[PDB]
């Protein structure tokens, strides 16, 4: 996973923590 470049929607958000 990356919160660069999240192949995941999922990913995003939780990287995102918003």
């Amino acid at each position: 996973c990356n919160c660069k470049a999240p192949e995941t929607a999922l990913c995003a958000r939780r990287c995102q923590q918003h």
